[PDB]
């Protein structure tokens, strides 16, 4: 039948397009791909002063909020914080958070089970003109964070600056590319602020921006911490030019349920000897972190990978043709 | 013959119910897989109360035994510390380890080429009573860690608690998980301890157990230091309710030789202003390094991973009724 | 045809040799493999004795230049620093770089859009005899960087030593190794230096040896700072003994362009109360990054793999087999 032979044809050549255009030119068939070693660093750049009440203006600055120092993909930026300073070690009331008493015959000495706070002496000493707390060993001036600032202390991280210096290498095709690239500039840098769509290979991020690109709100966020994570990708054809390849970056919020464990928050702890005793400032800080995560890929011509493609294409184009026969056979 | 058809149909059918069941439904290739995006956050809750011969006692709290005070799935959890205090700079003995001198002509000046302690001046002074070691410029007091405590003094972190908050998405279908799960609840948190079997769910760990699980003793590696790594899983079926994901929390001890290099130990100072003199106390800490690894993927339903593995089944039943025609006409 | 049976038979037999040599031999099908679950721990071992101009010696040691001291796969190496120390928070003078005034109506009162220094007072102080800036609440010691000192402090870094641990695990075969293989031996760690080809099992790396097999000089980099990439991949199989996996250890350099933020930097201030005064040394920190990734996979016999393995090739032989007829029916 001429219809069947036509209906062959079609086939035919539709398997014939399918092998050429997808698998070949589509997927990059003909080349080999490999992967990338990614180093990320990271600076921030504001300055936020807090008022406390009874106390002198303190000053936070780049080396104060964000807390790995040496520079991490994954950094914390501090927002709120709570501050227990002059902390020294002495017999003292305890949390009423741990347990309340109303005797000293029910204050048992050892050291509690769950989220223990020191060692009790045995005796029950007055926390506060209300109720009394079990007396303890440990630091003295306990910290009681259960009055959270409404307003965020920092609340100008909102839109600080951050600079963030990513600088991948493919070894496979020993090419090595940063994400200044040649587009961007010293004058442009200065000046430049990041834009999803405006300025997209602007190094520098504004906090508030990537919260919002995230998909939250910063003020939210500073009250009780956040996440925040910053993926990179480096996908790039290495037959074209090394200037077509440029990153992308991408802004994810990590959240929960927020009546549960909502924010992030951490203690850490100042050391210093004032009047030849041993002190310490203890700071509860809620923040938000940033996760770095950098993913690409560098494909190049080769003719190994070619090879196989047209192999693979042909062996399609002969069980296709097989099948079709079959079909026709009926 | 009957029989030769009757075995071609039953290879027919058996290739079938394979392409059908096993390519199909069991692998899931109707299903579409995608990666995600994790962030993890430690809290250590715990004290522990050092009594050090012919010092005072002291008091280890979360802010102490936790270096990375920051939150990072990569932490170390302070278990033994030998300690050298009030460091000064200064012409002094060495460790004995470096060399021992019986003169001033050994001597030498300069620098060590390996492992230098300090700035030899040329003059072998008395390090006790017995040998007498090159006098360095450096820190006064010399660590000597010849003697580790075979009691650990933070053996009560055996028994801690550990609260990990782990959250991840998936960028592609925009679903959003947290380990805690409608099953947890805030009365759950406040007491649960976690199990293989009895509580899956709770997010509270006990780091003796989390030793335990891995097959390490916990007292031995706390001794001289061990390695701990926790995966985290987070396979899931996007098709049903989120509800049904949940994550998988596995135990692994990463141990080596101990008479080569046993356990994983570190140093570090703490610098401080006295007397208007600047000093240091140093710290040779033995700990347990816990790694924690999330990885997970979320699998959903679409049209087109659907319609290339019905694609694939067909090649596979074309090729293997023609491989069978093949083996019956031989 | 006599030939034609021939080339079929030839086309026979080289695609039998391609299925059992190539994609069962070569390729290891009969094996399945597995990841490992890696951790990695560093220490570091010099020392450097730095005069500044005016101030007494201050010597650096293992837990002065490594930052990360808890130990982590990426740490930082200090090679340079600007010390501004002596910081209180009062109103001064700041730096040029931000803005000069010539009088005091050129002031607005509050801070700095970007790069902010502090909270303008609204009047122009002299920073210097020649220029005068504006009086801002911050910090009064300013961290001047114009001038880098050009032989690095701390260069002495560029022959010290680094001990890397890396423990992994393959959890599917339970099989867990270490870096210190049984070749390498307590005798041998006392004295070895890792070379590319005369000790490779050596876990002692020079830093300035790991820099120069970057394709990186050290001097410049610790001029200024720099990116190194350790990479170790434990790829083996576990059909032979557990001594034949040893690692491999390759070193990448991350640089990027020379003009446009050239090297590693960053800034970490030491706080400390003297004479009832808060105050802190501030440290401008140029360094090498070395950025550790461990990536491996083990092979071992198993069955069912084997069994996939000998059915693909059997489809590829029917496959081949029945294209070289169509051929030769054409
Ligand atoms: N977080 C940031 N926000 C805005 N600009 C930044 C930030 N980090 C760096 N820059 C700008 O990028 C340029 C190159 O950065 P680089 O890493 O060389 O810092 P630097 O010049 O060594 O340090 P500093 O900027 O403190 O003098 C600098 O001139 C600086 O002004
Ligand atoms: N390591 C831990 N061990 C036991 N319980 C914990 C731990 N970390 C947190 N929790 C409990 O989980 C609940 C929610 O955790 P969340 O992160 O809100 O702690 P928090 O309330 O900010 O810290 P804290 O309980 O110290 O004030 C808390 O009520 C706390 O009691
Ligand atoms: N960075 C390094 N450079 C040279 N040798 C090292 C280094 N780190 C460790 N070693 C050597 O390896 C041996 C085993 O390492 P181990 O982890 O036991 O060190 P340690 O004895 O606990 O610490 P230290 O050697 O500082 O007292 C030690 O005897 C030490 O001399
Ligand atoms: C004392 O502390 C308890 C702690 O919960 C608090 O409820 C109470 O209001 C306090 N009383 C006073 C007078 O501050
Ligand atoms: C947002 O950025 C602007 C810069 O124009 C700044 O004036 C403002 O204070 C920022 N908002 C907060 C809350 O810091
Ligand atoms: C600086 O970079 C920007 C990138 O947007 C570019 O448009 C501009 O021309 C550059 N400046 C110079 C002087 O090349
Ligand atoms: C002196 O120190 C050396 C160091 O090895 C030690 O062997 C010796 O016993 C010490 N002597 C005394 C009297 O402490
Ligand atoms: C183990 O946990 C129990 C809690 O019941 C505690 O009493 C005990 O002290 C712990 N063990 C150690 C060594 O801390
Ligand atoms: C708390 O969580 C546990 C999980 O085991 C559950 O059994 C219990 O019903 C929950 N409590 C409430 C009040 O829902
Ligand atoms: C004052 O500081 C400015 C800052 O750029 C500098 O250019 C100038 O040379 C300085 N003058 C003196 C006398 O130090
Ligand atoms: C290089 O190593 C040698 C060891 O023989 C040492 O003497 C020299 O000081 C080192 N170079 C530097 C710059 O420290
Ligand atoms: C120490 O290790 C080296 C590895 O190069 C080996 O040649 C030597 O025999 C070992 N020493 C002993 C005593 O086994
Ligand atoms: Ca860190
Ligand atoms: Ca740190
Ligand atoms: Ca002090
Ligand atoms: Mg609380
Ligand atoms: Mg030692």
């Amino acid at each position: 039948n001429k219809k069947v032979g036509v209906i062959f044809r079609l086939i035919q050549l539709v398997v014939l397009v399918y092998v050429i255009g997808w698998v070949f030119v589509y997927e990059k068939g003909y080349q080999t791909s490999s992967g990338l070693i990614s180093s990320v660093s990271v600076k921030l750049k504001g300055l936020a002063v807090t008022q406390l009440q009874g106390l002198g203006p303190q000053v936070w600055d780049v080396a104060d909020y964000v807390f790995p120092a040496h520079g991490d993909s994954s950094f914390v930026v501090m927002t709120n914080f709570i501050m227990t300073p002059q902390q020294a070690q002495g017999h003292c009331a305890e949390n009423p958070e741990g347990g309340i008493c109303q005797d000293d015959s029910g204050c048992t000495p050892g050291k509690a089970e769950r989220k223990a706070q020191g060692i009790r002496t045995g005796n029950c000493v007055p926390f506060n003109g209300t109720v009394k707390t079990c007396e303890i060993f440990g630091w003295c001036p306990v910290e009681v964070d259960d009055k959270i600032p409404s307003p965020a202390l920092l609340h100008e991280a909102e839109n600080f600056t951050l600079f963030i210096k990513n600088s991948i290498s493919f070894p496979r095709f020993k090419v090595n590319r940063r994400n200044l690239v040649e587009e961007v500039n010293g004058t442009y840098m200065k000046k430049c602020l990041y834009h999803k769509i405006l300025h997209p290979l602007c190094p520098v991020f504004s906090l508030g921006y990537v919260v919002r690109e995230s998909g939250q709100d910063f003020r939210s966020l500073a009250e009780k911490g956040g996440v925040v994570g910053i993926t990179i990708d480096w996908e790039c054809d290495l037959d074209w030019h090394v200037r077509h390849c440029k990153p992308i970056y991408q802004f994810h919020g990590l959240y929960g349920e927020k009546n549960l464990s909502p924010g992030f928050n951490f203690r850490f702890a100042r050391h210093f000897v004032q009047n030849g005793t041993n002190r310490r400032h203890l700071f509860k800080v809620f923040g938000i972190r940033f996760d770095i995560l950098v993913d690409g890929k560098a494909g190049k011509f080769d003719i190994i990978p070619t090879m196989t493609t047209i192999g693979s294409g042909i062996g399609i184009f002969g069980v296709a043709t097989v099948l079709c026969d079959l079909l026709l056979l009926h």
